[PDB]
């Protein structure tokens, strides 16, 4: 029933690059995610003690949320879009597996998906 250690969002060992697919990330993607209604149970890692989830850490390996992503590209921690990307895919990937489909939190992650799909179909070149 504890909570694990946040994801990793400093490193001054991994290399970083500031790239204009990672500013759109942050400034397009991130930004227009954060303000939707459905974003607020996606903000922040899953708090398995206040909710009373004692299965989540056991069945989630890879915990991803968009307040670590939001922090990791505020911090510059990424090489590429693609790292960033599978953050996203991490994290609806993971409300998918732990919850059952036809739930509320699944409704509010496709919702969530869809725009971001369409997001980064318009990922500008490199
Ligand atoms: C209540 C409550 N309060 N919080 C915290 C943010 C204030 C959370 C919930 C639930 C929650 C939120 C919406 C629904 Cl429709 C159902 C359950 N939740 C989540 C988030 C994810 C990704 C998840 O997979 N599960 C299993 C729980 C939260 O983070």
């Amino acid at each position: 029933s504890m909570n694990p250690p946040p994801p990793e969002t400093s490193n001054p060992n991994k290399p970083k690059r500031q790239t204009n697919q990672l500013q759109y990330l942050l400034r397009v993607v991130l930004k227009t995610l954060w303000k939707h209604q459905f974003a607020w149970p996606f903000q922040q890692p899953v708090d398995a003690v206040k909710l009373n989830l004692p299965d989540y850490y056991k069945i989630i390996k890879t915990p991803m949320d968009m307040g670590t992503i939001k922090k990791r590209l505020e911090n510059n921690y990424y090489w590429n879009a693609q790292e960033c990307i599978q953050d996203f895919n991490t994290m609806f990937t993971n409300c998918y597996i732990y919850n059952k489909p036809g739930d509320d939190i699944v409704l509010m992650a496709e919702a969530l998906e869809k725009l971001f799909l369409q997001k980064i179909n318009e990922l500008p070149t490199e």
